[PDB]
């Protein structure tokens, strides 16, 4: 109740924050309130953990390098059904609640979708009452802050721990050592990884609060530290440099020794802690597969596999065959990646230098892996070097996905189509050998963070009509199909959008130099910037539109506001270049009042979960315009649907099964299918053809190359054109023409408000499958093999 | 009260530590207790600080690179009068209080006694109700941890923030920018320090309670913060590398750029924080000195004199003369040093690169300074080069002691004989010009930490016989003179010592492979290992003793336990050596079966404030045996006196002033006075003329040299024998015999329970003056010009 909440808020401001109402900052109130919000959870965290300890269900362990968690404060109140009363306590206390919430930093401990997937899974696993966890690295700087400075991506540190974190609590008694380097020794009492360097891993808890169920899971994030003088003391910095900055590589393997360290680290820490827990409970190690599932979130924690064997073989002195069994049983692999540049393939010297014992264990696991394929395909020899864990060209390297397949019991992909590819195509060699290991698990997105919270309009609207069990069991949204008729309703829906759009448009005017049209069509494309996701393909169409206003501004133009945004990797020079252009484009279209209020181009600086939380609800057109067989699933494409945005997108990623739920027409699919792509790959890309045979496109590409958007520096964008004309693996022009045509389709619909809305009500009803609650069930019944409750 | 304490202890363990009692760690227990004790101190911390802010009384600023603060939990309980009520509360929750208390890490951000002076005064300014602060660097690593591996001091990272510190509270809103390097432009709007490099200073406040008085002052410590990509992030360390480790140079100037940075870092932050606050008060800047006082704690914070002067002329745009009149008005200097290697001589090159504006001002200040003397002494050519702020000889070196004097309105030494020599001999040139500037403030120790805390026993018995007036006014301990022939009070004193002895005897028996005689005379030299302090002298007597056992193991040898402890500085090979010797001797001693329970010798591992609080209370003899006129005062000595230990020691430092109060009969003074040494330097201290002249000494030296204590490494010690014979500034031989003769009187008087005890009582009675509460009164009156209140 409000009153005792009012009290709790002040006892902290006094005792924890040492402040009078007279002198408290905006920050100080947040902490006072956050502590109040942590307080009423501690109860159900101890019990929940206590319970999973007392009773031993099979504990889940989601081991990931990335947990894109965003903001905890509001989310926890919502999930703990304490928001309303908290909002009320802060009101009576004449404080601005929004203000306090914005003080809180993004736990930007992840790059993109996989990061948010690791996050959303946490939320559900709790809301499902599953005894799950969360194993990860407590990075001191997350994903970088993105500043638009002279139309160029500028990065800054994500110094989110500068002032602190009320959500985390250190667990010193559970601190563990981790070893790096040294030599392997071969002796009589078995084999010893002698003479090694030690980094302490200090584990920090953060509560994953179930959605109104009393379950409160742990999320364990680890941090580093060490066991003339001055310099030697200063040199401890290198060990505490393993947990410092998270790597900013969305779909790109950059094999840096520090990263390699980061990997092992979060893996040795985890498996040690996990093993301790098993033995700590009411249980040799025969029982271990039944007591622990470890989901390897992608190849990233591949190193866990050889580590588990290490801890068995070298430490439990358990006999190999038996230990190699349980590792397979325990572990599983969700494969997130396709693009070859996103596959972790580690130089061996590196591994020989850093983790020599794990190289003998990878060289060993590989050995047998081939001893079987030679007793299953004796004549065949190309299959051998096609399945080995070692790629024996120039610099020899380990395939980490190969190790995860030979090391797991269930490999999966992240959406039907993608998984279909992983199984039958990408790994046709392993799958044939035992197909029952490869399965699919289509991604999701907790309707808590992404509905209840961020669009409380929609969440409430739907709540007044059809109960609120849909927040627990989301595939209830179908019950809005009965509202397809209702006049009042469609117009009621459109209101919620308009509200969202207006409040977002204010933000957009008070941040940038742009008159935002509050009744225009919101075109949004937000994610990591990448040639594969085609923000460029978008960009051209944005130019294309400008080109339709000049020739004729008097034609009734469907007024739209383009909003592209996303963090380009530092290393990714090409993506940064796409941004500059996008911003350059933005500069021509914003100021040129020949067009004026008809079309505006906003690039969203520093896009992060809390910013996604805001823009998504105020969107009309989701842009999911990747290339045939690039997007593995997307988690973002899902939200937009669940938020009243129409999706423009390719028959790629979960966009495919998104149509399979709403209907192929209710989504704007265009461009070439994975088959059409493979057809043109046979014929091979010939960029010029469309440049010749497209009276419109060519102009766009002349304006880029001549210097319409960069005059004061005409060439600049040459780099781009060289990729577009000779090296475009994602075929920007090839699907330009379908896209532009499929863009008019959307424009012509948006004229009719009563129709768009109807096509929207269809999308929002048929977004039930994409509640991450479902994914988890699937994962539960087939991979981890556990049972939900409360 | 008893009950609420219990509830908040249980309440805190529950909500802050998120533990159930079932699994709560020893450490969780401390933290809950810590937090509970803090809560009854917050309300006063806020009032105290608002009071100052409101009424605006003149504010004292102790500017120091060192606060040897120790633990806070026990002290804080004491001053809030809560120890008793918390001893009960913990007792009832079935936990052992004593145990929790040792979980706390020593906030040892100090090298030695100078470090402890800064801490002691914080306690006293708080009690004397004064509006004072303490500004220091919040070193991530304090003075290192010390282990003994194969009889050697091993350094270890004092990692005191690993687990976190409940007694600081960050101040994210009082954060300040600091500047380094760049260049100096002189412009139409005064001069400009541009192109500079930026570190941030984030302040962390700590309560400094008063002893039962409603004033809880502040101590404000600062840590450093920043304002390939992966590599750029890691490089931020370099910045935070300025608050990283405390320099372990006890009485030594190694001049490292990092330290120069530490020194500007603390000072720059300190000054700006003082100013901003003054500008925030009721108060152009002509009020300033009447509102602010900065004591300069040795030269270390010297960069302030120009730093202010920068802030004064360049920011506030004040006319030089005005800025200078005020600089000296607000800065008061404490000289702590005697040795020529512990003066801070900064090489201009360095001070050019890192702080080029401050070098300008250091020059200008010095130009006007030579102006004065040219004016008075137009023929004294050598005086100008002597009294300058620059030492032109070779690489130009800034004498920083001059910097303080010239820019302070008061320059003090720490003892009668100290300030004395500093007035007439070490600084004659300046005091002849301004005799009045130079004064004395005899050092003192805080009797809350060094009686109420580390010694309930005395504190009680005293507080039973002559009440508790004596804590706040220690000069009451003369009221104890009335009991000199009180046989029972005498016998109840020896018992307090006994228990302290026995408890501490248990400390020793559990920490070492050595049996303690419960009735041995506790002989304790605890103090940073230094040639000048002559631990080596002590050492030699330990040998001289052992031989008096060999020469006839049937003679009555008075059983004594020699306990020597201190930390050799990393650079100090000669200290680290002497340590190996003591240990070497120790082994032999505690191992020759022919002694047994006649003489035990232990080195003190990791001697620190907390561990001082143990040994000190259980001592009979305190070695205060530096070579005459090498100790400015000492503070160690002072305790032992006030814990019923008789001193044996040179007429050096404050040991003289201890004789003044108690009378020379009641100390064991020995050796040569400053003048006796002087003559032996006018004579020349030819070293070997003793090893011939004294039979016993010969044997001791021949044994250290020929290998008695070093069979395996026989020449190991040569480095010392050589130093003794050929490079002994501190004349270990010269005062040997005197010491050894003096030693007999100790051994003899000890055999007289009544005579000894009577003496011990005279000491504790006369100990009155050595209150750091009296030292404050003197500082407050004749330097800071401020009044105590409540
Ligand atoms: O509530 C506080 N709290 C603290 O000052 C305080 C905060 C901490 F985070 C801490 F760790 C210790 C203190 Cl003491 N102060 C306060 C309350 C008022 F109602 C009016 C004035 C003040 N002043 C006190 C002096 C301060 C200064 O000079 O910097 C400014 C604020
Ligand atoms: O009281 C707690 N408190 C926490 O576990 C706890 C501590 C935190 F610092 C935190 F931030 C969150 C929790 Cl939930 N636990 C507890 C209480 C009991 F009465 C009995 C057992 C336990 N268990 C829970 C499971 C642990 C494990 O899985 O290793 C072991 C301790
Ligand atoms: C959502 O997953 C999301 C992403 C990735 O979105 P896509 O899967 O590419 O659609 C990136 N950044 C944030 C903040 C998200 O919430
Ligand atoms: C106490 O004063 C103390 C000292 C002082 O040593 P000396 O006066 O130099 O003998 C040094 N170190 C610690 C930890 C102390 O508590
Ligand atoms: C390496 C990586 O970040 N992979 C990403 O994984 C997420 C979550 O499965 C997918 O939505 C996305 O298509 C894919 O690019
Ligand atoms: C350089 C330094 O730390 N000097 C020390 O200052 C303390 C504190 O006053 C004196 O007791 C002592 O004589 C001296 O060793």
């Amino acid at each position: 109740n409000v009153a005792e909440l009012k009290k709790s808020f002040n006892r902290h401001l006094h005792f924890t924050l040492v402040k009078d109402r007279n002198v408290a900052t905006t920050r100080d109130y947040y902490f006072a309130l956050a502590h109040t919000v942590r307080d009423h959870l501690v109860g159900r965290w101890i019990r929940t953990q206590q319970h999973y300890y007392d009773k031993c269900p099979k504990r889940v362990y989601y081991l990931s390098l990335e947990f894109y968690m965003g903001r905890t404060l509001q989310n926890t109140m919502i999930n703990l059904g304490l928001q309303n009363a908290c909002d009320e306590a802060i009101y009576q206390l004449g404080l601005d609640i929004e203000e306090l919430e914005e003080i809180e930093e993004d736990a930007g401990l992840g790059n993109g979708g996989l990061g948010r997937l690791a996050a959303c899974f946490l939320d559900s696993m709790a809301t499902l009452g599953l005894a799950a966890y969360g194993y990860g690295i407590r990075y001191e700087y997350g994903i970088f802050n993105q500043k638009i400075r002279d139309g160029w991506q500028v990065e800054e540190a994500d110094d989110w721990l500068r002032y602190g974190n009320p959500w985390e609590k250190s667990r010193p008694e559970f601190m563990l050592p981790v070893h790096f380097y040294g030599k392997v020794e071969h002796t009589n009492t078995g084999t010893k990884w002698i003479d090694t360097q030690v980094v302490l891993a200090l584990p920090y808890d953060t509560p994953v609060p179930g959605y109104m169920n009393n379950t409160v899971n742990t999320m364990r994030l680890w941090s580093a530290r060490a066991p003339d003088y001055i310099q030697a003391v200063l040199d401890r910095n290198l060990a505490e440099n393993i947990s410092r900055v998270l790597y900013p590589n969305d779909n790109f393997f950059e094999g840096k020794e520090l990263r390699l360290k980061q990997e092992y680290f979060v893996v040795a820490a985890t498996l040690q802690d996990i093993i301790r827990r098993f033995k700590a409970s009411k249980f040799v190690f025969d029982a271990f597969p039944d007591q622990v599932a470890i989901q390897l979130n992608d190849t990233h924690p591949a190193l866990a596999i050889p580590e588990l064997m290490r801890i068995f073989v070298d430490i439990e002195k358990l006999p190999w065959s038996k230990a190699w069994e349980l590792t397979q049983k325990t572990f599983a692999y969700t494969n997130h990646t396709v693009l070859p540049e996103a596959l972790e393939r580690w130089p061996v010297d590196l591994v020989e230098k850093l983790l020599p014992r794990h190289l003998e264990i990878i060289y060993e696991i590989n050995q047998k892996h081939l001893d079987r394929i030679v007793a299953l395909f004796p004549k065949d020899v190309d299959r051998l070097r096609r399945m080995s864990l070692i790629e024996e060209e120039g610099s020899k390297r380990i395939n980490m996905a190969h190790l995860c397949i030979v090391g797991s019991h269930a490999v999966n992909g992240v959406a039907k189509i993608h998984s279909d590819i992983v199984k039958t195509k990408v790994f046709k060699d392993f799958s044939e050998l035992e197909p029952d290991k490869f399965q699919n698990k289509t991604n999701g997105i907790t309707p808590r963070r992404w509905l209840l919270l961020c669009n409380p309009g929609l969440a409430e609207l739907i709540a007044e009509k059809i109960g609120e069990d849909y927040v627990k069991d989301l595939s209830q949204l179908t019950k809005l199909h009965s509202f397809l008729g209702d006049d009042v309703f469609l117009r009621e829906l459109a209101k919620v959008k308009q509200e969202n759009k207006l409040k977002f448009s204010q933000f957009l005017e008070t941040e940038y130099k742009v008159k935002i049209n509050p009744s225009s069509m919101f075109d949004v494309q937000v994610k990591r910037i990448h040639e594969y996701k085609r923000q460029l393909l978008n960009c051209l169409h944005v130019i294309t539109m400008y080109n339709r206003i000049k020739k004729d501004p008097k034609k009734l133009f469907v007024p739209r506001t383009v909003i592209i945004g996303g963090k380009a990797a530092p290393g990714y020079h090409m993506a940064k270049m796409i941004i500059k252009l996008i911003t350059s484009v933005a500069d021509v279209v914003n100021n040129d009042p020949m067009v004026g209020s008809k079309l505006k181009v906003i690039f969203l600086e520093n896009y992060r979960v809390s910013l996604a939380e805001k823009v998504i609800p105020a969107t009309d057109l989701s842009e999911q315009i990747s290339t045939a067989g690039t997007e593995a699933s997307g988690t973002g494409n899902m939200k937009f649907m669940l938020n009243g945005a129409l999706t423009i997108g390719t028959m790629d990623g979960a966009n495919v099964e998104m149509a399979e739920e709403a209907g192929e027409e209710n989504l704007f699919i265009f461009g070439m299918r994975i088959d059409d792509v493979a057809a043109l790959d046979k014929k091979g890309y010939e960029a010029k053809e469309y440049y010749e045979a497209l009276p419109e496109l060519k102009l766009v590409i002349d304006q880029i190359d001549n210097g319409f958007f960069s005059p004061k520096q005409p060439d600049l964008f040459k780099d781009i054109i060289n990729m577009l004309f000779y090296h475009d693996r994602f075929k920007v022009f090839a699907d330009y023409e379908a896209y532009v045509k499929c863009q008019d389709k959307v424009s012509q619909l948006y004229m009719n408000p009563k129709a768009w809305n109807t096509m929207v009500l269809k999308n929002i009803a048929a977004s039930g499958k994409f509640s991450s609650d479902r994914t988890i069930k699937e994962y539960a019944q087939n991979i981890w093999n556990v049972e939900p409750s409360d």
